[PDB]
């Protein structure tokens, strides 16, 4: 069971903005999670062939990862902060949907999500 194409990261016809909230999502939120010791399983799409998870992309129909989020932010792909926040939440939820409680990967996601939520709590007001 093969891998799907990754999520879209480029679309010239999509309206997009560079806002102070989206800048915070890159400079604070993404950067903080990316450097974390538990980030690496989330820094690129799940390679379900290499990990031998032939059911992964049958169960996870809206895949997301921080490599995709990083590219979207670096490309100014988003219209607003909530679109990007949704991507992070999809990533975390997908982890909890696919895996067992207490699994290492879940503990890793939980550590990243705690930091995510702390940073989002201080999202600046839109300028
Ligand atoms: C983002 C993400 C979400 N869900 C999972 N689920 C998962 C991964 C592998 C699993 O193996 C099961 C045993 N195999 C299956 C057949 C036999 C062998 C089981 C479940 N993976 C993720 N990314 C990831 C990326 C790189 C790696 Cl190396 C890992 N591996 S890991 O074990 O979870 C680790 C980070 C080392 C704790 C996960």
């Amino acid at each position: 069971s093969m891998n799907p194409p990754p999520p879209e990261t480029s679309n010239p016809n999509k309206p997009k903005r560079q806002t102070n909230q989206l800048q915070y999502l890159l400079r604070v939120v993404l950067k903080t999670l990316w450097k974390h010791q538990f980030a690496w399983p989330f820094q690129q799409p799940v390679d379900a062939v290499k990990l031998n998870l032939p059911d992964y992309y049958k169960i996870i129909k809206t895949p997301m990862d921080m490599g995709t989020i990083k590219k979207r932010l670096e490309n100014n792909y988003y219209w607003n902060a909530q679109e990007c926040i949704q991507d992070f939440n999809t990533m975390f939820t997908n982890c909890y949907i696919y895996n067992k409680p207490g699994d290492d990967i879940v503990l890793m996601a939980e550590a990243l999500e705690k930091l995510f939520l702390q940073k989002i709590n201080e999202l600046p007001t839109e300028e």
